[PDB]
């Protein structure tokens, strides 16, 4: 909805967003939204996501698709009205994204999803990319495990010429919706095939906001390597504008840079990561600040 | 509609447009149009804005969507006829924009929306953009608070990978329409995702006139940073031709340049702004002229 | 229709075309076509113009839209047949342009529309463009007042982020049609937003011929400023091929060059204009020649 | 249809094509096809041409459109079958071009349309183009008059911002079809607006074959001047591949080069033309050989 | 269908493909397939070729179009099922190409179509192209006569601005289909207008296999001369990948190079041709080896 | 489906993937999946593959198309639901790929398909490409025979102007589906014509995963040779991202480099092959390693 502010309320909003990242208990936001989702009326539409054609499919709190749901409106605070209607498995009325309010007046946050090795990590979308020899697949799994902490992480596999990999986009959005509805830490191996159809465009522009709203983190690998400025710029734009955080390789093998948006209008943070391989390519991230706009685009050049 | 002029009536118009900006009491035009809107028959269509597909949705004076409205024509002064009809939630007949006359013979103005720190600010669309380290989000909010003055400003959020952010274009135009119907100072955080569908194109070409006609100001952030001459030029065109005013960052951190179109055929004005950060990234614009066409394009180069 | 010629009849045509610009009394053609339009049967379709979609709308002699008109054919001189039919507000059968014969055998002219400061001006489409500090909006209004002479000029406003400006293309063509049906001197402020849909393309290729046939002049502002060779070349093509005349700014502030097509196969004329500003940006054109094809393209370079 | 040959019959075919240009009486072919067209059953479809949409319209021998014609087939020599069917004014079955046989076994000719100033001119399509100061419009009319000889020439006007000019493509194809059905010498002023829709593409690829089959000549002006390699190459291709002859200006004002395809597999001929202006821009071509492929493309460079 | 191989059966295949070109009696494959076609049930579909839209038309063994044919399946050797159905003149079910097995287990051949002047020529598609003064039209006809030998060659004419030339793509595919069903040596004059619609694309990718399967040769002229890397590369690809053989002009007038693919996985052969002109441009090819991949692309450079 | 992991279960997966290539008995996975397919209920859909349009066709365990199959769902482990439905020959509900579970929790593998000359080869999609004189057709057939070992390899022929070659994309996918359903070693000759329609794009992004899941190897020839960065880059992307393995030619004639993806997140291996020709172009691969990301793109440069 729209929000109204004066100096006082805006100052309070910024203090709260700052806290959502810096001081809140890691993963508390996810716990809170999990509570909101489970308290919802059974059969109630909670999430809509775009399939390949640009049409949207809808899920309930248990990640089951809702095929038919007769028109039902809800008047918001600002006086606006939200309407949801599902027919023959497709959203007839409504919008893409969360169909129920998880945030409230608290918008524009990057809820801390976890703390690891002395650093806090934001929820939302994290894109892992870069050129060079440092492997991305091993990195997303190590990050997924590290941020999962006590919890297991969920893995969504898509578009790789390996066994058991789904290559159908519509099955992919189904997997993603189920993952965000049920887990705090999600790994997506290969955004490459989405990088273009309407659904693909919708996903890139929607996923970060969906995850951040839920308080879950989606770690997605994206390879730039494709000297075709048409696609390469799309990679830089996705990394620049649709990612809540960015994890990119450097000149030194095994070393990565983490760039994190800490909230609406807040400063981006950066820290480095050292890693090493053990048996069968299992990667481990070793354990034992503010970056400017210019520095940010400097890292973006790396992918050219 | 169309207007006829001879030397005398043209001179009066220019004198009137000149006063609408330079001498009228700040915000007086918004108050005047609020009165025109509230005098409209209940349920009467007053605003039509395009959704993603290119179709248009219609609202009444209370920002409520009209789903059905049987054909109804009106003959204007120049003998032209306006016809409005709404079926199944979409305009079957009519045009995008204000569906009632808010201006009359007084057209081509940039009504003063507010006065702050010794400067008059124009209603209409203001694009906040540029390259460098100066933050746009903190700036749009400080501007919103400064121009709101005694009134709260309205914030429309869209397309950011942060908690509670809407990413559905159709919800966005709904928020925008409601905001212009009810508030004088509006902040849109991130036009980035509009910059392309029919609705997006309609928005860019319509918002400035809609706001200027209402007497409200829409302060929208736009980031150029995207070395892709296809989009970067679309940003320069939007900053050049779709904005009533432009606020762009300079070589000096915290410093901004304001460029204002003061009316139809009138000169553009320019002034600088110094700013500083307080706690939690809350920005403050410090308190205590004519610019040629060439100087204008010089500022436009900054975005490359 | 098609016309047949031998050397004698061809020479006669050229002599008449030459006269239609050089010696006919200024504005006489407009008066003549006004008489033809008024002698038409009531309810008779006289003008069809394309809307955004590419479909066309129809008007009668009083600039009122015709919504229903059953099939009706008319056999011309060359034996050809013209058929007009209107159904549900749109032309079902017919063509875009004048639906009645305003010219007869006298085609290929640039009928003198007015005389001012010692120079004859041609009816048709006049594009006011160029780069630099000289302002186009003040110029088009000054030209409109000067060529109006004893008569008021009509102003069509479109696509500018100023108050009361329509931004809907279909309302725009309705405004243009009404203008050409009722006035000799017409100003269009901002052809920018048309420069692309089927209707926009239709307007650019049709308006020049429609105005010239009527004997009215349409003075339209068009800004090249947009370093995107895709659009900048479209601007040069409109100025070169869809304009009866061109008014472009020069190296000296306040000075403009007028380039006029005097008739089919005839030479282009050129003269200069000096201007100055008075109060409230009201511009005045001071009072007190054959140019070749190469000199013409040279001027076209100015827009790059 | 398809034709079968052995050395003897091929040699005879080439001798006959050579004669169709070099020794046949100028204009005899047109006279012969005129005879074939007039002997056709009344109401019989003789010509189909594509309108803007790509659909085709059909005419009878008197240039009147056939709106309904029930399926009717004809078995050719090679055993193939030709079918023509018209419904609601559009060809349901058939092909674009002549619907009746005018040539016979004699195909691949450039029938001499006229002789003037000691040179024979081919029927088919002649494109007049080039850069520089030599005027094209005056040239097509002078050529039209010269080749008309004792007969008047027909003029098709399209796409110019001058009075009485049709700018509707469908009216244009109607004018052209009528012209080819009724006259040996045809002038088309401005192919510019066709240079893109389906009908436009169909016209460029069909007109030369239609005219050559009829034995009439279509003199079309085409301006290259448009530094946009997308369109400029289209101009060179139209001049290179869709023109039976080419008339292009040179370095010397008033002088032109004529390049003529003399038949299938035969050599291209070239000759120069000197011209001068009299009153009101009426051009006169003064009165009192084989060119190679390489030389041909050298002339094509002129348009860049 | 699909074929299975082990070292032995693969060796036999290669020996068989090798003989199909090197030792079989010239034209014996065409005779063999004529026999297969004539043994087909009357009215049975034998060939489907794509028209402009992408749809396909079907012919029987006598080159007559089939308009209606109720579904009829056939199980092949590999267990695959072929189904054919024709409704309202268009294939409702089936595939493009030969609808009956003409080859069997003997696939991947370039059957010798004829022997002339001491050289064996392959059936399939032969593209005659190149730059320079050597004429293609005279060459395709001389080749047609030379390879026809005791038989007349068939000539399919398309897209030239000459008398009696068809310019309708659908008539063209009809002529081609008939020609391949009835003659061994076919000449297509001007593939230029195909070089793009679905039908055009289908033709380029299908004709070579269709001819090679039949045992007939299609000799098609193609002109590169069109400095537009978009089309020029389409010509090099067609010459490289869609042609069974290539005949290209050299630096010396009258001299040509012949490049022949001799079979699947077999080496390409090359030989030169000297030619001279007789009367009326009738060309004569004078009478009285292996080439690597790199040499091949070297010849391909000639077209730039 | 989606899978959850902790450090322990992740390590187990990597160990299994590693083994699936390095130590499992060659071809054992294919045998295992053959057993899964045969234990399926008769009439059960097991594979869906996209046709040209983008629609998909379905096959049962015996490679026979299923035309009608009423809705039928299956709930998986992650709680997800799979639904298959076939109507009028096309999938109404389902996804492309394997419609039954061949892998289970064991995903992300490159199952060893065979061992030859001391090297293990991975199942999945293998692209044979490169520039230079080394021939691809002889190589793919030699690789097919070598990896077939005791078994015959299957050959799918497509898009070559040689006898008996199918050129219809829909027949091609039918051939591929049948091949993967029935054989461990498959050769596709000429992926060239797919390199673009929806089905072609579907095949490129799906075949690798389909083959790997089955444990069969698809060896496909692909020629880069086509200096058109639009296609040449598509060739590099297919080799880089849609290939399980890559076989590319080098600077030395007859020598090839094999680059193998050994499993998800595992290292790529590389070895060289020497070859020689025998009679009739029958190629023989002579008998008697970790490569980095950078070394990989280096090899990719070879195709420019
Ligand atoms: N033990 C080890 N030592 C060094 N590198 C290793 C390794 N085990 C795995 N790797 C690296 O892991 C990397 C990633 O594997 P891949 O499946 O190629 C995903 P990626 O390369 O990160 O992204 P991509 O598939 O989009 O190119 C490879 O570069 C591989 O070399
Ligand atoms: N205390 C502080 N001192 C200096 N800069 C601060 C600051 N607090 C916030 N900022 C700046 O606020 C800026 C804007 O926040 P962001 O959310 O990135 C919007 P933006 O960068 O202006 O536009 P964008 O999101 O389209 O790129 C950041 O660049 C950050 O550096
Ligand atoms: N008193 C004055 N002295 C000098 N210039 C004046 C002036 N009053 C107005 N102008 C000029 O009037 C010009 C035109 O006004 P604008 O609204 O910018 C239309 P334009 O610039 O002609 O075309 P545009 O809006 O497409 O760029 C401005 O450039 C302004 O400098
Ligand atoms: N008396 C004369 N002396 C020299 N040139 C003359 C002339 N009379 C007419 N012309 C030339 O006639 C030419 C053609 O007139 P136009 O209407 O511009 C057709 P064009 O220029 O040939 O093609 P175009 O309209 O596509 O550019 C102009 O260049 C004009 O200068
Ligand atoms: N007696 C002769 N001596 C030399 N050349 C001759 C000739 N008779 C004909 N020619 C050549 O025959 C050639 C071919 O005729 P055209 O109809 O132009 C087909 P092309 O030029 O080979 O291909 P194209 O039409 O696609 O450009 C011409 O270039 C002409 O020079
Ligand atoms: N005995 C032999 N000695 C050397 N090379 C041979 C040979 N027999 C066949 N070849 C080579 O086999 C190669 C491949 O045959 P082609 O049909 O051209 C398929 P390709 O070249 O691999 O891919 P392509 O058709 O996409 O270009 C040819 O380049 C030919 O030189
Ligand atoms: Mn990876
Ligand atoms: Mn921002
Ligand atoms: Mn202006
Ligand atoms: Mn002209
Ligand atoms: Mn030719
Ligand atoms: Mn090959």
């Amino acid at each position: 909805m729209i929000h109204l502010y004066d100096a006082k309320s805006f100052a309070k909003l910024r203090a709260a967003q700052y806290a959502a990242f810096h001081t809140d208990a890691p993963g508390s936001w996810f716990d809170h939204t999990s509570g909101v989702l489970e308290s919802v009326e059974d059969g109630t539409p909670v999430l809509a996501i775009g399939v390949e054609s640009g049409d949207a499919i809808v899920f309930d709190k248990n990640a089951q698709r809702i095929v038919a749901y007769k028109e039902k409106s809800v008047k918001a605070e600002d006086g606006s009205v939200s309407v949801v209607q599902v027919e023959n498995g497709f959203m007839k009325q409504g919008h893409r994204g969360w169909l129920v309010d998880l945030t409230g007046e608290l918008v524009g946050c990057s809820p801390v999803v976890a703390e690891f090795g002395g650093h806090r990590y934001a929820s939302g979308m994290v894109i892992v990319t870069g050129k060079g020899n440092s492997g991305k697949t091993p990195l997303v799994h190590a990050l997924g495990e590290a941020l999962g902490g006590k919890d297991k992480y969920a893995t969504v596999r898509f578009g790789e010429p390996l066994s058991g990999y789904n290559t159908d986009f519509n099955v992919f959005v189904d997997d993603i919706a189920r993952a965000m509805l049920q887990h705090r830490v999600i790994v997506i191996d290969s955004l490459k095939n989405v990088i273009i159809s309407r659904g693909a465009f919708d996903l890139l522009s929607d996923i970060g906001a969906m995850a951040a709203s839920r308080g879950c983190v989606v770690i997605a690998s994206l390879n730039p390597t494709s000297n075709d400025d048409k696609i390469v710029e799309l990679v830089k734009e996705a990394s620049r504008s649709n990612s809540t955080s960015l994890v990119i390789s450097t000149d030194v093998d095994g070393e990565w840079q983490v760039l994190t948006r800490t909230g609406e209008g807040l400063q981006r943070l950066t820290h480095t990561l050292q890693t090493s391989y053990g048996e069968h390519s299992v990667l481990t991230i070793h354990t034992s600040q503010a970056s400017g706009k210019a520095i940010q685009t400097v890292i973006k050049n790396d992918e050219l």
